[PDB]
């Protein structure tokens, strides 16, 4: 069997919260080294990649590698029945027929379990390439989320301009324009060689920031001509990365 | 006249909150010994019974027994204009023509009063029978409400299974299934002779738990073949009971 | 140029919150002595008057008087991107072509700016007359807002009756009636010579109380036959006044 006990169960609730708007169904790939999901959003625009490593769980067993096709709407609904304090265990027989979620409240007197039916999915097989980035900005996840919420009241698209000493996000539309200038030092840190300037759909960034509760930092990785990576580290465990192509 | 002063006015606000979704109009029966309501829900599915005893009020007068036909939507709207801290008095001349609600804030400088027109209702005359229960579970009202909210994401119907040492609530539907196991000891206490297992519409239980703020305990009384009683004691005053038939 | 720095930026956010439901576009008249707006609501029912005096700003410059036609929906949206803690500056070149709002967070590491296009408006030219009031009631803005919210559940119209020692607000409708009696002393103070009794659309009062966060006091000025003035002082700076004709 597969069995992953997570004492900080809320990590899972939050991971589902951060994917349900983007993806209806995907493979969770289970292996010795942990849990891996890679999928395109349901409109084929961004690509989402999730890593939850073994070590990050309180107990972790995997006897055979599995590819469980999970309906994320369903998993999300079920994770909403877990309390924020609960210990959450994922468990599946190796035939990968159903997935169990078990929620045990800390006062060990209530225990919930849900079994969700798994699907077989034919999934578009994709490989994320080797990529160098001219530019990596690391900033509080809260700020980034507010910038994206704010500019979306102004237009559809944000232009991100990155220099050695600061980053600027701008948009414009019917009502006029806006920008927000952030300076290098919560901490803001820029590592760049080339300066970049790219443009992105605020709609997708707004979905990405559903991940905000997973981490108090977000990292933006950019380079001329290649997708932006918006990464949230799930402390001591892995990351959730979103990939989005610049507009032209 | 009829006059009931309630210093903890919020009890009334909460009682209306716990009935408005279930019942549009009903008789409040006023007598010496207190206030009594018995009515079927507006779809003829569950039966609601309310007791507010004399002693429970700070002052209580009743000179003639009354049967006031009250529109509960109306009474609810008006009770929403009372502050949570207010002293609330119900008052009616014995002709039962209108009902007054008076709300006096504790800083005795603001006083509100509303008069609502009363109706004459022809009401379906019902008698609740003598019943023994194989099984009575007493548990925190909050938990019960969360169980009902949670399982309703899974299916329509909850199967309640009761043993000497614990109770289990299960449901299933399109997305898979769920159950929650609660153990006997907030305190959970089971008094049973026969074990029972019955099934109920989560829709009605969900309405019943609108009563949750009235008490931190709820009591479930069950027996093969007869309606479940979901009871909330209104401390030092009476109870609100809901009755619901098991499905088959 | 025109430039007004406001360290307590939230005053502006709140002023827009208190006008956006009432008015789509209006002239902000800029002069040496401060900022002035006067406009009818978009249905031609009430008149709104705003004063923000020079002295009230931390820095204030005006080199030429301006009449900026501002879309208030737009200004409102943009002011929603300011944090409550931010320092807000209004700035316009004297040609009055666009208006800039600059939001600098207190940790001087983030700075936002928005430019909104200005319009030329042909506006209905009105003069508010000299008026004496029989009656002026000063009361907590919170209470007034609750009275208006509450009575609107009862009817459309509130009858305000004012005596030397107290004020009463009443309404009635389908469900029955209500009144709230407030006594002269939070503080309630009546200055009257003639007693008045007038009736007003609760719809407009409800819009007016969108101003509640600007001040913890509201002042009602009344007189037979003339509009009511609902005034909110914006401490150390000016006022927002709404004018509304009694019904007959
Ligand atoms: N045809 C595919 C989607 O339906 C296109 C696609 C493939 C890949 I691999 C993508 O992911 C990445 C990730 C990092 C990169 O540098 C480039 C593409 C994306 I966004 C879209
Ligand atoms: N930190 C300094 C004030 O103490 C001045 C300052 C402020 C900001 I915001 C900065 O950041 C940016 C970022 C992007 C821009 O386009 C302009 C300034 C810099 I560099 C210096
Ligand atoms: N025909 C009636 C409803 O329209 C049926 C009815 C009558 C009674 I009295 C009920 O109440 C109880 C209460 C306790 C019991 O043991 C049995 C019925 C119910 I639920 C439905
Ligand atoms: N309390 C013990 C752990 O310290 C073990 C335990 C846990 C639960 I939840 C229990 O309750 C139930 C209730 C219903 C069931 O169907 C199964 C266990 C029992 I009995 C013992
Ligand atoms: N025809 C105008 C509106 O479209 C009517 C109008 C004019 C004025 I000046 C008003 O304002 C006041 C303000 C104070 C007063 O004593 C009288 C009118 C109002 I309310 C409506
Ligand atoms: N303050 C006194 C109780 O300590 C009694 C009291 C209460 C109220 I409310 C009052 O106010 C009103 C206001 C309007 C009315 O129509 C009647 C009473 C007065 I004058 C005295």
């Amino acid at each position: 069997m597969f069995e992953a006990r997570l004492v900080q169960g809320s990590i899972l609730k939050k991971v589902l919260e951060a994917l349900k708007d983007l993806i209806n169904e995907a493979c969770w790939d289970i292996s010795s080294s942990g849990v891996n999901l890679q999928s395109m959003d349901s409109s084929h625009v961004s690509l989402v990649q999730l890593t939850l490593r073994s070590e990050g769980f309180d107990t972790y067993r995997c006897d055979r590698n599995l590819a469980m096709g999970v309906n994320l709407t369903s998993m999300s609904k079920i994770l909403k029945c877990a309390g924020n304090e609960d210990i959450i265990t994922l468990r599946a027989e190796d035939n990968a027929d159903t997935l169990a979620l078990v929620f045990e409240a800390p006062n060990q007197e209530k225990v919930s379990d849900y079994e969700m039916k798994l699907m077989d999915l034919d999934v578009e097989q994709l490989g994320i390439p080797e990529q160098e980035y001219s530019c990596v900005v690391k900033m509080p996840s809260g700020e980034f989320a507010r910038i994206c919420r704010d500019l979306s009241h102004i237009g559809d698209a944000v232009v991100i301009s990155c220099a050695k000493d600061g980053v600027k996000f701008s948009a414009s539309g019917e009502l006029g324009n806006g920008n927000i200038k952030l300076s290098q030092t919560e901490a803001v840190t820029i590592e760049m060689n080339e300066p970049v300037q790219l443009t992105f759909a605020l709609r997708y960034l707004n979905f990405f920031t559903k991940a905000t509760p997973l981490s108090s930092t977000v990292t933006l990785s950019m380079s001329a001509d290649v997708p932006l990576v918006v990464e949230y580290k799930i402390a001591d465990m892995g990351h959730l990365k979103y990939y989005l192509a610049p507009k032209i």
